[PDB]
């Protein structure tokens, strides 16, 4: 049944006036209701873009590749490229045969597999334009071969002619690796090694340097073209990383155009015909070092030895091979396939020590969800204390401190405990591992119109096993069934045949590479047509690209924005409403995870405060981060204080805050004046109109996240489907379901699909705002209206057509404003007075909602 609307009658004419100067019209109601009428509207030529390669040129003396500028005001301004191969060779050779802890490190170095094959290498490299190194997962290749390269220019007296940029899939592999390299040097990140991530940076020195990056950055970097870089080294490309497998196609052209660069890409144990035939049939460099079998065991077997009984495709585990016993057979049809079970990882590790061979124990789970879930049901059991066991966790989000504690040594008789996700298959490598147990399990993003818990490819089965036996003959535990092995795909699908691709599509045509499709035509493995029409449809109606798909000014701002587009243009709309700030505070967060250090998952007494009453985890949010200011005020020991009371993760916070300045950044130098990205302080309790413009802004964002509440924690999704609201959010009740929502209507940020659909990052919106931003297609019968195709609201028809008018006014004049950003110091007073209408619909009591009073 639909939802009352009850409009102020000055409200309904202030709208009809607005649409009247505006000079815009109301479409008139329909003669028979039964066929409904569109009120939603409509509403450039430029040039055509043919195919081009990004520009190269090696290293130069007088330059910094990494700050791509010029060296004027420096200690090696007008340096020779001699005098500069030359002091960097003394430093080193000097550094050798005086500092005995690195000469002890290096001698670790000398060790490694990869060291063997040293030469092969460098010669393949200096001969080929593109050479493939492939190798277990172990050898050293990420940490050595980019030294290896250096070194070899630098003993050489070449050393001024070697930069290397080498790229990862993951933000906490460019850092990780980062260190180490710096670290195996005797360096700190910032003189050989640097990093280069979104949203920070320690660069390298301009010389005889390597950096780390992300591909999203490097491709960011690249409509200048690769200056001053003699070395791309492209790591991990066995992952498949969409930027990845993307970059490969522009480094294909660019070796074709330019074959004095040097590429180099790095693979674990797999097929990489693909890679090779791609690259002119380049060379593969093989490293091995020495390999111990690994027993594996499935979910059966699990059962077989521990004599576990749990408590009280198809289902795999109602199928199983008849030499197994009655109680295991009955056992492991109790457990369900799409939950990982924490009771039999305890027992398989108690199954561990009474084999008596010492050695850490390594434990694969889909997500931080499930590593906290494990870390909890272990630590909350005598024999997992400090005593017998140390039980580390490992993924992108803990602080770097704790990443290198999976790495140290433990007090012996106790089992090390390694509790990751797939970083820990391929990425990196820890040692003293003779077990690993395998929950068979990837968390990958399926976004069809959004995370989700899916089956490991056999692939992923095999390189996991292989953790297990590099010091020792190991065990493998995989907790999937027999029967459920043999439906395993041979092969994850590569993300390019799954994700979306608007940012990629922004990319091709920032750096003037072609034509969407036809550019991806050319990948090893080109993308599905549908996500190719899908980017292009998403682009289009944003107004980033035109009806020729090409750039808009709009669009060419959302591309040097290292945020989702849509995200790119809720700041714009920001900037315009004056309240910039906190939307690229909002816009920055969603980059990070949350603020809250949640132990219980049911939300906290003092973080539910922070809401005020505006029944947002959004505003949640913003409000910490303006206490977490004002407290930072006092200095650290006030921040560390003001953090750990409030129960806060204070890193979180800072990466966020320093994500919002580059973001606040790019906006400046974009044109966007310093005076609509001031901070502004707000109230989450009393009236605030900027706040209000903020959700406002905030629905435009998140959409097509909508929901409707019935009752306690269900509610209903976009296509008619329920979910629950998440633990997390704000909005969640207790066990007790008095909630007693001002609007059933709340904007989102994630679906989590675990068992249930779940809502996380809830945000109260009106139906007004509804209307307004948070919908695309509505229609009306005269009395109600249609939004979506699914939510029904009773509310004049003429209102809505107006709200309808001013979402398309508010578009209009975006695009007018990103032509030239400075004119919102000046806008014209038709379309300030359509601001200040957007303004009053922002309000609670547009819809007649007062939040001051309870409910
Ligand atoms: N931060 C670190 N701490 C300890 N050992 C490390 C670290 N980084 C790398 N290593 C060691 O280096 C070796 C693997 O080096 P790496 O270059 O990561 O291999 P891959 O060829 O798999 O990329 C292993 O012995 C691993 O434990
Ligand atoms: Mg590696």
């Amino acid at each position: 049944e639909p939802y009352k609307v009850n409009l102020s009658q000055d409200l309904e004419h202030q709208l009809q006036n607005i649409i009247q100067e505006l000079n815009l019209e109301i479409l008139p109601p329909p003669e028979d209701p039964s066929v409904p009428v569109a009120l939603n509207i409509g509403k450039p030529s430029q040039r055509q873009n043919q195919v081009g390669v990004v520009p190269w040129s090696p290293p130069q003396s007088n330059w910094n590749p990494w700050t791509s500028s010029n060296i004027d005001e420096g200690p090696l301004a007008f340096a020779t490229p001699e005098q500069i191969s030359m002091d960097l060779k003394n430093e080193l050779m000097y550094q050798l045969e005086q500092d005995h802890d690195l000469q002890a490190i290096l001698q670790e170095r000398e060790l490694l597999p990869v060291k063997k094959f040293e030469s092969e290498i460098l010669e393949a490299i200096s001969q080929n334009s593109v050479v493939i190194i492939r190798g277990a997962t172990g050898c050293g290749k990420t940490t050595q071969v980019p030294q290896f390269i250096l070194d070899d220019f630098i003993q050489n007296d070449r050393a001024a002619e070697c930069n290397i940029v080498v790229t990862q899939p993951r933000r906490i592999s460019a850092v990780s690796v980062a260190e180490r390299v710096a670290f195996e040097r005797g360096e700190e990140p910032g003189k050989s090694c640097g990093y280069s991530v979104r949203f920070e940076s320690i660069l390298p020195r301009p010389h005889a340097s390597i950096m780390f990056c992300t591909v999203g950055v490097l491709l960011r970097k690249l409509e200048a073209g690769i200056r001053g870089i003699s070395h791309v080294i492209v790591d991990e490309i066995h992952e498949r990383d969409i930027n990845t497998d993307f970059l490969l196609v522009v480094l294909r052209d660019v070796v074709q155009a330019y074959p004095e660069v040097r590429i180099v890409l790095m693979s674990a144990t797999i097929d990489t015909s693909m890679f090779c035939e791609y690259f002119f049939n380049c060379p593969i460099i093989e490293v091995y070092g020495r390999t111990y079998p690994v027993q594996e065991y499935f979910l059966e077997d699990c059962i077989q030895m521990t004599h576990f009984v749990p408590p009280p495709d198809a289902n795999c585990n109602l199928i199983c091979g008849d030499e197994y016993g009655p109680e295991t057979r009955l056992s492991m049809s109790q457990l369900n396939e799409k939950e990982t079970p924490f009771e039999l990882i305890e027992a398989l590790l108690k199954y561990i020590e009474t084999l008596n061979v010492p050695g850490a124990v390594l434990v694969f789970l889909p997500g931080w969800n499930l590593i906290y879930t494990m870390q909890k049901h272990l630590e909350m059991n005598p024999h997992f204390g400090s005593h017998r066991y140390q039980i580390l966790p490992l993924h992108s989000q803990i602080p770097r401190e704790e990443q290198r504690k999976v790495f140290d040594p433990v007090p012996v008789g106790v089992t090390k405990v390694i509790l990751s996700t797939n970083i820990a298959e391929t990425s990196i490598t820890i040692n003293d591992v003779v077990y690993v147990i395998d929950s068979c399990k990837q968390k990958v993003k399926l976004f069809t119109a959004n995370y989700a818990t899916v089956w490991a490819s056999k692939t992923n089965l095999e390189q996991r096993k292989g953790r297990a036996g590099r010091v020792r003959p190991g065990f493998c535990f995989h907790l999937c069934s027999r029967a459920r092995f043999e439906r395993l795909e041979t092969h994850m699908t590569p993300e390019m045949f799954r994700t979306p691709l608007h940012e990629i599509a922004l990319s091709i045509k920032l750096l003037r590479l072609g034509g969407i499709g036809q550019f991806l035509a050319k990948a090893i493995e080109p993308p599905p047509l549908d996500a190719v029409i899908e980017a292009e449809h998403t682009l289009r109606e944003l107004d980033a690209l035109d009806a020729n798909d090409e750039l808009t000014p709009l669009g060419r701002i959302l591309a040097k924005l290292p945020i989702e587009p849509r995200f790119g243009k809720m700041m714009i709309m920001g900037c315009i409403f004056y309240v910039g700030d906190a939307i690229c505070t909002i816009a920055a967060a969603t980059c990070f995870p949350e603020p809250f250090i949640n132990e219980g998952k049911r939300l906290g007494y003092i973080h539910r405060n922070f809401a005020g009453n505006r029944f947002s985890d959004h505003v949640a949010l913003l409000s910490v981060f303006q206490a977490w200011d004002d407290a930072r005020m006092g200095g650290e020991e006030a921040e560390i204080r003001f953090c750990e009371h409030k129960r806060l993760n204070m890193a979180t916070l800072r990466m966020t805050w320093e994500a919002k300045v580059q973001l606040k950044e790019i906006l400046i130098n974009s044109g966007f004046p310093e005076d609509c990205l001031l901070t502004q302080v707000f109230t989450n309790t009393g009236p605030d109109n900027n706040l209000d413009v903020v959700i406002s802004l905030l629905a435009f964002g998140v959409y097509p996240n909508v929901c409707y509440h019935k009752e306690k924690r269900k509610i209903l999704t976009t296509e008619g489907r329920n979910a629950l609201i998440h633990k997390s959010s704000v909005n969640c009740p207790f066990s007790s379901q008095d909630m007693k929502y001002p609007s059933p209507f709340f904007v989102f940020g994630e679906k989590i699909r675990t068992r249930a659909i779940s809502a996380k990052g809830m945000t109260l919106v009106t139906p007004l705002q509804l209307l307004l931003f948070a919908s695309k297609k509505v229609q009306s019968d005269g009395q109600i209206v249609l939004v979506d195709d699914w939510i029904k609201l009773q509310i004049s028809h003429e209102a809505a057509a107006c709200i309808t008018g001013l979402r398309a006014a508010m578009e209009a004049l975006v695009v007018e404003v990103t032509k030239q950003p400075a004119i919102i110091s000046q806008l014209d007073p038709v379309n300030e007075r359509m601001l200040n209408m957007i303004r009053q619909i922002s309000r609670p009591s547009a819809a007649g909602i007062n939040l001051m009073i309870d409910y």
